[PDB]
């Protein structure tokens, strides 16, 4: 296992109303910027991931443009949503 | 009241189900959604989620996007809402 514990905790169960900061790669700084843009719950970011048809390039670019995420942060967030979807969607 | 199509959709994860598996989305609406990029049910779920599950805005978006009437958009909203309550 090379993922974080935080990734593993997110992908282990339905997300319900978890805040956006429950996503791997989304620390307090990125989480506040996402909340200020209306992406306050993790499921709203899931929504964007799905509207983009789970495309890595589009989602990771969107995250960068929306909250300033760097490459590692955006990879971690994408991977957490991708594995959650494989488990639950 | 619900259709069997609704109950079949809300009973299980949607995976890669086509957009036409959603209650309310018949052959005509489905084609118009596919033409606009919403080829899978989960892409419409995505829009429902981006809109924070807001009934008025989602049903209006669906009217604007594929011409859904009030019953079709009612049916589609209700199946996504109940799916999310079971699985999200």
């Amino acid at each position: 296992m090379t993922t974080s514990q935080k990734h593993r905790d997110f992908v282990a169960e339905p997300m319900g109303e978890k805040p956006v900061g429950s996503l791997a790669g989304i620390g307090e700084v990125l989480g506040k910027k996402l909340e200020e843009r209306g992406f306050d719950k993790a499921y709203v970011v899931l929504g964007q991931f799905l509207v983009l048809k789970k495309d890595e390039d589009l989602f990771r670019e969107w995250l960068k443009d929306t909250c300033g995420a760097n490459a590692k942060q955006s990879r971690d967030c994408f991977g957490c949503l991708r594995e959650w979807c494989d488990a639950f969607l």
